[PDB]
């Protein structure tokens, strides 16, 4: 058998030719999903071979996950009450209908990262951020109870 793995693979860097991280893709709900504007390749042997469907109106592109990758994907939840959430760089506020973070928590290369509740479900995917000074308001994709995509930008 090949070395035993002990962690689930579900967030993947997207890199240009130089190896610069341009953003992220996630495995979630049977798909690999990434922002369309995030340009480059996923350094994963199975994902890099997939043919992606573009949905430019949500700044999204996606493909069906390889079967062996399905069990390890994020779950999504439509429930996002006002409060605080989590991402790689710390707390993400949800208030007044917007996700915000402290300015400079992000970087240019963090597009495509998920925002998660405390149970570890994804509530949104980050597209970008508008710098408003102390706070940065995030542009995100969410999906409703019918599974319909929603892009919200500030």
């Amino acid at each position: 058998h090949m070395a035993l793995k002990f962690e689930a693979d579900r967030t993947f860097a997207v890199k240009n030719e130089d190896g610069k991280i341009m953003g992220y893709a996630v495995a979630m709900e049977g798909k690999v999903i990434k922002p369309l504007h995030v340009k480059g390749t996923i350094d994963h042997p199975a994902l890099a071979k997939l043919k992606f469907t573009k949905s430019s109106s949500y700044d999204m592109e996606f493909a069906k996950l390889p079967t062996e990758m399905k069990s390890d994907a994020f779950g999504y939840t439509t429930e996002h009450p006002e409060g605080f959430y989590n991402w790689h760089h710390g707390a993400v506020q949800f208030s007044g209908g917007r996700f915000t973070i402290p300015t400079g928590a992000g970087g240019p290369g963090d597009s495509g990262r998920p925002i998660l509740d405390n149970s570890g479900k994804v509530v949104a995917i980050v597209l970008g951020g508008a710098n408003e000074g102390a706070r940065t308001a995030l542009s995100v994709v969410t999906w409703n109870k019918k599974g319909a995509a929603i892009k919200t930008t500030h």
